[PDB]
């Protein structure tokens, strides 16, 4: 059942894609030492050994770095890739210069060049476990000034960014119940279908939202360097965008159907990530094939989504939220997301 | 809960197997039926359809309320009346107060056809069969208050649960070793059988593929709706035996064993059938898949993976025990035990 997560993750195409070819694009990997932090199944490590790596770490702290050893064996690997079967933190409370004392014949001369990882939760943040990324980074940063050794690490992906775009839900409704409750062998059992619906928004909504909702684009609200990122950031994320729903081509999709009387009303906001390394972006809008991520829906309070108290005429008009990613407890790996709107 | 019965409402065989026994009944039009647990009423609204005199819509939970604006919606009012109530508690009121309260729309002639879907996992297991027994019994006392000793039709009328010994390899090959073989070019077959092995402790609910059938199935358990009684439910058990030497899809895996070979039983699956007239609904293996999927028994992996229990290539025999025994008292949920002999 760990490994139906995992299968999960390796049955994302879009999500394997990003890392074969960014792995494969990297000059930092022939030849040089790689680590893999959270590695799993061990997929990441194994590309990067195949790539032409010198060496590589394959940090997992859970049960199946049992068995990623017989993988890699199975594969071939085993000269090529050393499994370190625990936490980055407790390889980190062993010391630089234990790390070093223990592994220095594979090391060699050479040091850490890159660092792999797939971390990211929801909207980058929620259930993710970039801290313990950011941790390694340092970590072995540390190693290699011990080993003399000045060039700086690459991350790969290199870059996340987190993007918000406002919503109507009523494609969604309409798609995803209206449409089959209206009909049922002819009868209308459309009441059900307000029914069924009103109820599963009580459920966050994590879903993929057809993109008919969207009431613009999108907007960058946060982005992120992963060579410097640090802890003390995921404390304070926030940001305000502004959304000019004015010649927006999502927008005047409900607005030719509202009529030159109509409103168009927001009922909330769907928030989603990219990232990137080299030539290759890796992204879970709304807009993009579907990955595992799918993406995150806010919605404003019932009161506001029934009474349509949020509501633009068919020119469209402005509208600026300011939106607070927030640590829910001391870990940093879970977040709830708040908003107000201007 | 609506999205459970979206699930069932999407259930295009359950839906069809209904559809046509009540479209295609004799028994229906002009004539009086009864829904027993009816949720979102489809079998009511159906049976108005049909030509119904009255149809009398039984259902515990609130979607009750919302099913009479349904009715309304669907301009059925005066050909169904909504009560919102469980089968139990209608029947303490009494026949006599039933009869006073309804009397117009039971007419001369009573309720003559009583609709449901009340099957469980292998027909029992959350299933809702006690009521409607019991509602079967309190309206032919209702029927007999008004003179009617015509029996009620039921719909469905018969319900059978089928076994039969499976073999794990086309399964354990379709869903986990053909994707685990190989994953751009590295094989993590070792991943796949470590998530076949350890789900498979974790009653096994799925679709098994019809080519792991090593027999095509018997019959276990048959119920006349018209006369099972609860007393029933608290004792089902009997003994099947598999000639596996005249079994074609025994033959199926005898030859992919080649004539020097054993062909292994890893255990049973279970499914069920109802029917009414020439209609079938089956949750076999070999008919379109449904949300009832099948249930099946797997052999200790002790004797999985040891091949404990195996055949020649021409076959044998294969006989075993099963009890369907109810867990509680509310003989809605239950298990299913097996022994071989
Ligand atoms: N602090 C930590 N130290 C070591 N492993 C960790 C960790 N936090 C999470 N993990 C592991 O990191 C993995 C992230 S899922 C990523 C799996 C794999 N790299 C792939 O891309 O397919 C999980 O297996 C989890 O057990
Ligand atoms: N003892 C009881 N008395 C009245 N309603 C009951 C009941 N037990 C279960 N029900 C209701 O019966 C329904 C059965 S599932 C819904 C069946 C519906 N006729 C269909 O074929 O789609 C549920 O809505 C449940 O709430």
């Amino acid at each position: 059942s760990d490994l139906a997560v995992h299968r999960l993750m390796l049955e994302d195409a879009q999500r394997m894609s990003f890392y074969r070819k960014s792995i494969e694009q990297s000059a930092s990997i022939e030849g040089k030492v790689v680590v893999d932090v959270g590695s799993g199944t061990g997929i990441l490590s194994m590309w990067a050994a195949r790539a032409g790596a010198k060496h590589v770490f394959s940090i997992e702290a859970s049960s199946l770095s049992e068995f990623q050893i017989g993988v890699v064996e199975d594969n071939d690997l085993s000269t090529k890739i050393t499994v370190l079967g625990d936490t980055v933190e407790n390889i980190i409370a062993g010391g630089v210069a234990n790390f070093v004392n223990r592994h220095k014949a594979k090391l060699g001369k050479c040091g850490v060049a890159v660092l792999l990882s797939e971390w990211m939760g929801f909207y980058l943040f929620h259930e993710g476990m970039l801290p313990s990324v950011i941790r390694a980074r340092n970590f072995f940063q540390d190693v290699n000034a011990a080993l003399g050794v000045l060039q700086p690490i690459e991350m790969i992906p290199e870059r996340a960014t987190v993007f918000v775009a406002p919503i109507t839900c009523k494609p969604y409704y309409v798609q995803r119940y209206k449409n089959f409750w209206r009909d049922v062998d002819g009868l209308d059992f459309s009441r059900y279908g307000r029914i069924e619906y009103e109820v599963y928004l009580e459920q966050p909504l994590v879903e993929c939202l057809p993109p008919l909702c969207l009431l613009h684009e999108g907007l960058s609200l946060i982005e992120l360097n992963l060579s410097t990122v640090q802890e003390e950031v995921l404390t304070s994320l926030h940001n305000t965008v502004h959304f000019d729903l004015k010649e927006s081509a999502e927008f005047q999709q409900h607005a030719r159907e509202a009529g030159s009387e109509g409103r168009v009303s927001v009922d909330g906001f769907t928030v989603w990530f990219d990232v990137s390394y080299g030539a290759h972006t890796l992204s879970t809008s709304p807009r993009s094939p579907s990955t595992h991520w799918k993406q995150t829906t806010i919605l404003l309070p019932r009161e506001a989504r029934n009474e349509e108290l949020v509501s633009f005429p068919v020119e469209g008009g402005e509208l600026g939220v300011e939106m607070h990613i927030s640590a829910s407890d001391k870990t940093l790996r879970f977040y709830t997301i708040e908003l107000e709107l201007k």
